[PDB]
């Protein structure tokens, strides 16, 4: 749903897939990855039709929060939300969520991964806490970046032609709203732990229809397992063909280096992984691995089983190639 | 003059804080807040030059709406004089550091500035820019520390410019942490947390609340200042009644703009309908009185005094409805 003088047809043709080529995706589209993969999603998922939502009112709001991505921005730009978007798409359908969840609860998932890092300046919550930005005293330093992202990504519904919800009822919107937002502030990393606890709790309580389907009592329930997910797709680099993982790991660290400049350039204390004249990016990775994504997305996989197995596969050749790297 | 005289009862319980406020020039923020730095020789131990104060003060005490019947600069005179009492509660003495001491003090002055007169829900009904900035989480608390540390950037009101670093962010976490619990959806919760405080409390040979860690001593102020901000039923009758008048005053403005908007009109918002007797009964029975009767538990039995006049002022309220 852009010019795109290509096609484009045939990348796209992996939307359902994990592994789709993004970054092949960003450039046959003129540098609308966002627009053209969450476009593609709901025709895919029928939203349109379902929350009789125009198509000319969706492009016109995924141009214009596409467009409040940063480009300078090395990683947290529109193609990172594509990806985070595509990466959930694909998370939803897995076999042991069929049917689990409502078409709101898709679209709440969905709205919220296109949004969740929307102008995000390249920079940490910690960063702009420890150098008073104007962001962290709007926020009283508490998810600082995440509350922003919301802001932005329900503020842009209110320009013209935007308001892709106009025909949610009152109730729908309010319900949306929320699960949006609980989303959303779940990709805060100081709330890793604490959601990973209770990822492995809901494990543990595990309850599946004779399909292997998982059973989901309340939305206390839902809302988990979808901040989960969108977490686990917001973390879900390195669980990428390799290829895609390799240029992931590049963007953020040049995002992190450059975080590191301007910590140097005002006397402060350089933050952990953002020096770029004293950086182990292979060890880096592998630590990330071992104490991050692993733990996560092993725990995930547990839910799903065996859903996820690929995945849990791939990080593991993922981990060995950067271990094999080191210098 | 008359004022000095009414500000000699700056350490008392009751503290005529209308009346201070017609002798100010309604400035009754500023002179109590003032007042309560020298007694506790904050300036002193701060290194606040004390013009940058006063005009910390009036600006924010500008920053209060004029218009606004209860969340205005009374108000904040007023909590901000109930946390001052209740930090020199004997339960507690030499338990706080003066940084906590003045963040407890700080936090009560701001804790409600720019008030727009309505509620976090009906800003979040009526999808504010409050709401939508704020993700209807907090709404107006988090503002109210937007605003007040914001204020410190005005010119001559950096009060906290002669704290070391490491002080001036404790200090800034204390606050947040403080006005972020006069959010009423945390009131249960904080409430439920305090009754478990108090069951495990220890307290040394003197009898002082032992308090080792931060968890404990914030916990502790959070529900100091939650107190300060509810205590108005715990205030000799006269005072009472004033504040009384004041809240049905804002909130039947909101009820208005709720009714001119086709909107439900939230409880007690209704000009038409209302009952101050049995509202304000149910006020001390199922809010005021279950949190002040587990502060006095905590520091027994030194809020006595507060749980008989709050009693008191509720079997009044109580006289003039029928019951069976
Ligand atoms: C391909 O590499 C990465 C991809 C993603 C992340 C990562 C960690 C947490 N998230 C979740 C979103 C988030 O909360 N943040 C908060 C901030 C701490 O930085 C993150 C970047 C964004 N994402 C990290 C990656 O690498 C590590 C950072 C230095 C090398 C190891
Ligand atoms: C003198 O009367 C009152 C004085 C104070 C309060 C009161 C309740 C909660 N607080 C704590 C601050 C707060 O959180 N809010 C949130 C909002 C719900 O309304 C309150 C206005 C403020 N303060 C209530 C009083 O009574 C109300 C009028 C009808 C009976 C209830
Ligand atoms: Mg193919
Ligand atoms: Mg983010
Ligand atoms: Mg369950
Ligand atoms: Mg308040
Ligand atoms: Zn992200
Ligand atoms: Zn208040």
């Amino acid at each position: 749903k852009t010019e795109q003088e290509d096609v484009l047809a045939k990348e796209l043709e992996d939307v359902n897939k994990w592994g789709l080529h993004v970054f092949r995706i960003a450039e046959l589209s003129g540098n609308r990855p966002l627009t053209v993969i969450m476009h593609t999603i709901f025709q895919e998922r029928d939203l349109l039709k379902t929350f009789k939502i125009p198509v000319d009112t969706l492009i016109t709001y995924l141009m214009t929060l596409e467009d409040h991505y940063h480009a300078d921005v090395a990683y947290h730009n529109n193609i990172h939300a594509a990806d985070v978007v595509q990466s959930t798409h694909v998370l939803l359908s897995t076999p042991a969520l069929e049917a689990v969840f409502t078409d709101l609860e898709i679209l709440a998932a969905i709205f919220a991964s296109a949004i969740h890092d929307v102008d995000h300046p390249g920079v940490s919550n910690q960063f702009l806490i420890n150098t008073n930005s104007e962001l962290a005293l709007m926020y009283n330093d508490s998810s600082v970046l995440e509350n922003h992202h919301l802001a932005v990504g329900f503020k842009l519904l209110q320009e013209e032609n935007c308001d892709i919800f106009q025909n949610l009822t009152k109730k729908q919107r309010q319900s949306l709203r929320k699960m949006v937002i609980d989303i959303v502030l779940a990709t805060d990393m100081s709330k890793h732990m604490n959601l990973l606890a209770d990822l492995k709790t809901m494990v543990e309580t595990k309850k599946v229809t004779s399909s292997g389907v998982l059973l989901l009592d309340n939305y206390s329930d839902r809302i988990q397992v979808l901040q989960n997910m969108v977490h686990c797709a917001d973390l879900s680099n390195p669980t990428k063909p390799l290829q895609l993982y390799r240029q992931w790991t590049d963007r953020i660290m040049e995002e992190f280096f450059r975080q590191g400049d301007r910590e140097r350039e005002r006397g402060m204390e350089i933050s952990p992984m953002c020096d770029k004249h004293n950086a182990s990016v292979e060890k880096s990775q592998v630590g990330f691995i071992d104490y991050i994504v692993h733990p996560l997305w092993e725990t995930w996989a547990d839910l799903v089983h065996p859903d996820a197995q690929d995945i849990l596969d791939t990080l593991e050749d993922n981990r060995e190639w950067y271990q094999s790297t080191i210098p």
